[PDB]
């Protein structure tokens, strides 16, 4: 059994610099999130970027953290008109039989916006 | 251990209320003929959109049946020649050990075309 | 519990023959590689294919290796400018307690540049 684990992050501009920074912060911080120990727990990771985003790929950021093993997909997301621009999101498949309600998805930057409901008091 | 559910429906035009309601629609569907009884069972759920589809996200519509806790993530289908136009897919990804030839794929409305071999006597 | 196989294959030019061929060697060696005895040892197959092939969907080509019982999905990849054209990228969720390092990722063709690191000594 298996959970998705669900990030997203922004970016202020298409470049592979700021792709690849932003990419590296958000996997640690939703493994860090979830107390996970080893990439060995991952069965798999898929990335979406919006239409905004071509200079690089967040597989290749997921590698400079040694992703190697891990295997990984990309694609690009929706263009929604008013939807936030320059978004990388994350959608890790977790070995684990942490209970649904357990799991913690992470939000970053301006992607918080995305999910106000994981605001909390 | 996991299992695949696949979906598709189509819409007749490319605004936020079609998508929406087919989304919502299509999932309940897809539960429903699998005997899923919470959304617990789903590990995660992946859409794809067909490229004249672009006024809605469809995870927005799975969180209108309180898909809040269900990661989710979209992305754009391959736009081949003489293809289904709008077409809302779906791969719920079921943590179950039901066995790969009782697992019950839906296709609605036009998407029917997709998969001849889902008809039957 | 799951574990993801990658695989990757160029073709030489956007038809469905070549497309559809590609994806049918690609799959089968991604099977014999991992000593997969079974479709049903597959949760789902999820493809992507770069923005200059449109002509063909990957997943007829595993139609046509039987992969009807298998959910698959198909998605774009990210245009990344000086990236390796005509690609085919599979993902496919394995229900297995392989190890990690034990799992065989394929990359054929061309795509070999895609992944130095699984070029062996
Ligand atoms: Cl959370
Ligand atoms: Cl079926
Ligand atoms: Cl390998």
């Amino acid at each position: 059994m298996v959970r998705g684990i669900r990030g997203a992050i922004t970016v202020e501009e298409d470049t592979p610099e700021a792709i690849h920074q932003a990419t590296r912060e958000l996997l640690l911080k939703m493994l860090e999130a979830n107390g996970i120990q080893s990439y060995e727990e991952l069965a798999a990771v898929i990335f979406t970027v919006t239409e905004d985003l071509t200079s690089a790929f967040p597989a290749e950021a997921a590698r400079q953290i040694g992703m190697h093993r891990v295997p990984l997909l990309s694609a690009r997301e929706v263009p929604v008109p008013g939807s936030l621009p320059r978004v990388i999101r994350v959608l890790a498949l977790w070995n684990t039989d942490t209970p649904q309600d357990r799991v913690r998805h992470v939000y970053l930057r301006e992607a918080v916006r995305l999910r106000p409901d994981l605001e909390s008091a």
